């Protein structure tokens, strides 16, 4: 299973440790996640030195981690700090990997590659989720396919369409204006439907107001995995920065090959004390990201077999640009990687 | 996998489709099979061209299926008649697979294979379920085995055993005989039960019953539709049904004919069966082979002719 | 897929089997055990000769098992005894392999490797099972691990301490003192825990205690737990024997069959209530959470090349598997 390894991953939203450990996989790498006494996020392998049991069924035994099974303790460097048989000697073989994590952005960033070479300037901006002029609302969800088949998803947002054309069609499709920027390690899709009666969705934005709008759909991407879109929309012929508008996080980390992490949220400039506004926004959460979408792209990969044993590629069409863009800089990080 | 690709096989009821694509995989061939507005029924490879969604989660658009994802739509031949996106080109790369496809006799036919070879006249005689002169009625299963054991049970059950080019026929006569319960009423007498299979998984009965020294035709009798096809290696699909010429007009009677377990295999067959592809393993790794019996010619004659167009269809 | 084939498992317990057969896999051979009309238990090959039917879906008749498909039928020794078909011919290419049986102790010991060499006298002793001065209750578990991981937690049994807390707890264990003694094919880890006030279940039933075990090869394991007021010999305390067999199902499971064979209380029911109580909990439900996690890791551990780290609990442990290994891979030179 090829993966990027040298770069920083979400491994969980703050909102779902405690003192109480989380196992979860990334990168096919088990991790055991806690927050430590102090309030400090600590990520160690879910495998303890000894005998391999999981750190993260244990408990913690004065601020440490102690394995299950013969109770070993750890603290959030790995470091072992109590061993309770015999003389109680603890050399550097019972120590555990830990792994370099930031919280920030109220995300919790993990490195899983080298930890020589985890920079934290290079984790991505997702500042709006903790600016308090945005309100910010939203989950994880767990999906079956390739991190890659929900990378495509997210880079081509004309998707909505028809996967999510309850909520998200409008009348003014056909009059898409795209573009696409590329950056070093960032590339932005920018989409402009101009002059259109808004969707159910951005509808529901304004309260209701029927009368026509211009919508942007905007995505940014930065590597390997983690993106923030722009979902704006306001009157026909007003300017784009006085929109109101939602910056959402879409972020993707792999669990195996064919699994993956997807951490999701809503940073939105409007009706910022508004409950009805939030469930709105977590409604549409759980029926476009959380099914839909996974319907499309968990059925995608239960066809990745045939498509390859027949020797099958994908035909691009003229909202593709970015996606693919993404798509080949991902391959191109991968083949870096592996030398070696 | 290895399958019988150049050969008819049916994919679905008629019943079964409509304007709402039904998924399903054949031979691990995932299709999408619906009916067109004028009714006529369409094949495509389930996967489409741009990202390879499923066409069968899709709907139509005048007339047309419509790709669930970003909205490509094909006609029945697999052509694609529109492109939502810039300027809406549609080059030749965005044809989706098409299957042949023949509705005939009550059943969908398609050839999975190569498809210069597909020959309509080859489909397997299944008249007796369009003629009026019987009453058809049946239904649809799935089983966890390999189709050859469905096959293997089916062509077990005066003796007869009668070979040919891709049919085989096994008569049984029964006279002085005793009369099935369904058939009872109806009317010593004398028993039939026969049963004859074509390539690949296709197969017919003929359970009857008449007076002593009677025309077998001219019995009370029903002709059992008993049709396998792959799904994977370890699974299969199974089309029963009978045609019947008596109680034409008993709906009750209908009833138990429509029984999966009455009429196709009882729940504790259906164990042994998929018991025995959970020990396929075990034999391939310690070369066990069947040890067959008297009663085993017509299956083994059958297995064989698979066997031969298996080797066949290899390079 | 590397086993031991040439030695004895126990496949069942007596009380499993029945005219009823049962289907079981030990070393990835599915099996169908069953007693015949005269008592004595025969175990055959799970896959009809004929057609491969699982012979253990089906019935007896005059005490020959018939197969559910076509009605052969056979014989304890695998010998079919009945073709229903045509003129009824038994071509000796009908017959069924039958496995070498033991039932001793209140065990059934199967023998799946060589059946030229199964000797019947190397079968491990458990006599206390079926001794009239020990009341012995237990019982069946499947676990999905490797049974090494079994035998593992069993042959180190100072995890009792943290993985069954609420029962197996004592403050004494600070103060453990633990013999390792190796003969040819059995290893003895030897324990006296000194001084200390009893766990929950030594109460149950100023103490001294000791847990013992005896592994065998391949991996059947008797324990010796005992418990006596501070200053008593050993001998003449109140003690439980347990039965702690191991058989592998497949490479990544295994079935475990456990008892308590006690001294004391023996009319008692209460007693037997206590200790199948224990044996709910801690062996299937809490050992069984720890093992088959560890199971789930093993694709890690391997692909990343990680070995553990040993510690001074973990002598005897040590010593039983590399006797295994030691076995696996010598019979692995074909
Ligand atoms: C998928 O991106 C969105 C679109 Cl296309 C419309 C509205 C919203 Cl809230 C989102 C979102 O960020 O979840
Ligand atoms: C696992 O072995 C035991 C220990 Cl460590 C304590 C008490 C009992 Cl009853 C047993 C037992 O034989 O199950
Ligand atoms: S497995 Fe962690 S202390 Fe033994
Ligand atoms: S996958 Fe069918 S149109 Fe994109
Ligand atoms: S499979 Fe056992 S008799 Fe046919
Ligand atoms: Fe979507
Ligand atoms: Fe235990």
């Amino acid at each position: 299973a090829t993966f990027v390894r040298n770069a920083w991953y979400v491994a969980a939203l703050p909102e779902e440790l405690s003192e109480k450990p989380l196992g979860r996989t990334i990168l096919d790498t088990p991790l055991a996640l806690y927050r430590q006494p102090d309030g400090v996020v600590a990520a160690l392998l879910d495998i303890c030195p000894h005998r391999f049991a999981p750190l993260s069924d244990g408990i913690l035994v004065n601020g440490h981690l102690q394995c299950p099974y013969h109770g070993l303790e750890f603290d959030g460097g790995g470091q072992c700090v109590h061993n309770p048989h015999g003389n109680g000697a603890r050399p550097a073989s019972l120590n555990v990997r830990s792994f370099p994590v930031v919280e920030r952005d109220a995300l919790i960033w993990i490195w899983p590659g080298d930890p020589a070479l985890a920079d934290p300037g290079a984790i991505p901006d997702f500042g709006c989720r903790v600016d308090p002029a945005y309100r910010t609302v939203g989950g994880y969800g767990h999906v079956d396919c390739n991190y890659k088949l929900l990378v495509d998803n997210l880079m081509d947002l004309g998707h909505a369409q028809y996967v999510h054309r309850a909520n998200a069609q409008t009348d003014a499709f056909d009059r898409l204006e795209r573009e696409v920027i590329v950056g070093d390690g960032e590339i932005q899709a920018l989409m402009k439907i101009p002059g259109g009666t808004p969707s159910v969705l951005m509808a529901k934005f304004l309260r209701g107001a029927n009368t026509p709008v211009d919508a942007w759909n905007d995505i940014r991407w930065n590597k390997v995995s983690a993106m923030l879109n722009f979902i704006a929309v306001a009157p026909e012929g007003t300017p784009k920065e006085q929109s109101i508008h939602s910056r959402g996080t879409h972020i993707l980390t792999p669990e195996t090959e064919a699994s993956c992490h997807y951490f999701f949220g809503s940073s939105r400039n409007f009706g910022i004390d508004d409950p009805e506004m939030d469930g709105v926004l977590r409604s549409w959460q759980a029926q476009a990201l959380v099914k839909e979408d996974k319907v499309v792209v968990e059925a995608i990969e239960r066809r990745r077999a045939y498509v390859e044993a027949n020797g099958i590629r994908p035909a691009m069409l003229s909202c593709d640009e970015a996606a693919v863009r993404v798509s080949r800089e991902i391959e191109k990080l991968e083949q870096l990687e592996a030398a070696r």
